[PDB]
């Protein structure tokens, strides 16, 4: 059910009507 061991997805964050950028946040449910 997740992509891997833990969920992981690409958050694209923009800094304030700013440039945008993208990071990996992966984050581990006790349901996975």
């Amino acid at each position: 059910s997740c992509p891997g061991e833990c969920n992981c997805h690409w958050e694209l964050f923009c800094e304030e009507g700013r440039l945008c950028t993208g990071y990996r946040h992966c984050v581990c449910p006790p349901s996975c």
